[PDB]
């Protein structure tokens, strides 16, 4: 617990530690919704992690994410540190330096994109699930999960598939850390992998996304190589934990809820609308900003430089915008959710996204319509920046599965 600053009232201290938060078996989300408990202030400091504030309600949370002039993204994380040597492009600057590099990276992760690479999406969820259907069982999200999205990172960023496993390596080093080494230290190994990718792809472009972004043009002048690969280090990790940890939330509800997977075999047109109350339900990033100045917001009096977590993950569960938060209805009206955040950094991967979800959802109950939980297995969940599934162990019988 670090030592409250003096300009932090007492009566808002909240010492939630979105690292560990308390009642983490009782599910991740569900440990976060006690933010929202009816004595707990729309705003809060927690001691944890270094201190910082945390918005917990919907409406203070879109706020902030819109006014980018007091909350800058230039040091998104906690803890500081991390956010400090925290340099991505384009989720560590603010507009209006920003708009021409989001521009630029919607070219290649942006909406379009995904008609093009629709088909290799479709056919590597297919061959995924083949290959695990008639074992009748699987660890969903090493066997799934995982090597779905980063097969469709390599093929969209020209990239060979025998990478794979050190991209794999270098990215857990990154985001499933041990504390063997620090974020800046494993920020640079990831870079040592892109550096020279880039400079090849200077000198010799193709059609990939790393030569379109590595030779685009940004506020009227080419793009340096340290920017492309402040770039092409986002587009690798912001489409891998948020989907492999996204779709392990998503068929741990699945594998506990026969009444929701029938809905589904019986009622395919819902999978869109389920895909959408999922995305409410088991939202899952946490990130934040840093004050540019001295602000007071919603009668709080915030400080320059002071952090300020704000949970992608509560606007959906909060009730004053989404009635009984925690049930899934896939004929819920007026799904409201900040899952892929809000503002001038709305996720550019979320039509990309979107489509893996749908495709997996359609492709998983067309050939194994029937799965559960490994008996006796305890589901662990974990918290962080993306909260996730440490492990989904299912299990079905083969006789009831079909190969299309
Ligand atoms: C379920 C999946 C995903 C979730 C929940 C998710 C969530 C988010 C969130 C919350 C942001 C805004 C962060 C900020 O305001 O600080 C964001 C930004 C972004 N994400 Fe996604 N993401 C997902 C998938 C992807 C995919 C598949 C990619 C593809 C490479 C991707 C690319 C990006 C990029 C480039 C941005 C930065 C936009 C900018 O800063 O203007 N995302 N994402
Ligand atoms: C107990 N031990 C094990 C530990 C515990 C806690 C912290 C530890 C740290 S730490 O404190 O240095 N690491 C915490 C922050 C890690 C940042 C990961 C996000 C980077 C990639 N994603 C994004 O850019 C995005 C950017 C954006 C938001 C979000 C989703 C998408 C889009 C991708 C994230 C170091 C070592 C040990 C630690
Ligand atoms: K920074």
């Amino acid at each position: 617990l670090a030592p409250l600053p003096p300009h932090v009232p007492e009566h808002l201290v909240f010492d939630f530690d979105m690292y560990n938060p308390s009642n983490l078996s009782a599910g991740v989300q569900e440990a976060w919704a006690v933010l929202q408990e009816s004595n707990v202030p729309d705003l809060v400091w927690t001691r944890c992690n270094g201190g910082h504030w945390i918005a917990t309600r919907g409406q203070l949370i879109r706020e902030a994410y819109e006014d980018y002039r007091h909350f800058s993204s230039e040091c998104p994380f906690i803890p500081r540190e991390a956010g400090e040597a925290y340099d991505f492009i384009p989720t560590s600057m603010d507009p209006p330096e920003q708009r021409q590099f989001r521009a630029l990276a919607n070219q290649v992760v942006g909406m379009p994109v995904v008609d093009k690479l629709e088909n290799r999406i479709q056919e590597l969820a297919c061959s995924l699930i083949e290959s695990l259907r008639p074992q009748g069982q699987c660890n969903f999200t090493e066997d799934y999960a995982e090597p779905f999205p980063i097969r469709i990172f390599m093929l969209l960023a020209g990239l060979p598939e025998e990478d794979i496993p050190h991209l794999k390596y270098l990215t857990d080093q990154m985001t499933r850390p041990d504390g063997s080494m620090t974020f800046a230290e494993a920020k640079e190994a990831l870079y040592d992998y892109l550096i020279p990718i880039i400079e090849q792809r200077r000198q010799k472009p193709g059609t990939d996304a790393i030569s379109i972004v590595a030779n685009g043009q940004v506020n009227g002048r080419p793009i340096t190589s340290d920017e492309a690969k402040r770039m092409c280090g986002l587009l690798l990790v912001g489409g891998l934990d948020t989907v492999v940890n996204f779709l392990s939330f998503s068929m741990e509800f699945l594998a506990k809820s026969p009444e929701h997977r029938q809905e589904l075999i019986e009622r395919p047109e819902r999978i869109p609308a389920a895909c959408e109350e999922l995305l409410r339900r088991f939202s899952l990033v946490a990130d934040g900003r840093i004050l540019t100045s001295d602000y007071e917001f919603h009668g709080v009096q915030l400080k320059k430089g002071d952090q300020i977590l704000l949970p992608q993950m509560l606007s959906g569960l909060d009730e004053r915008e989404n009635a009984c938060p925690m049930h899934v209805d896939f004929s819920r009206q007026k799904v409201s959710h900040t899952t892929f955040g809000h503002g001038s950094h709305l996720c550019l991967g979320q039509h990309l996204a979107r489509r893996e979800i749908i495709v997996t959802l359609k492709e998983w109950l067309t050939r194994i319509p029937d799965f559960s939980i490994a008996p006796g297995a305890q589901i662990q969940h974990k918290s962080g920046i993306v909260s996730g599934v440490q492990a989904l162990p299912l299990v079905w019988d083969p006789a009831t599965t079909k190969a299309v």
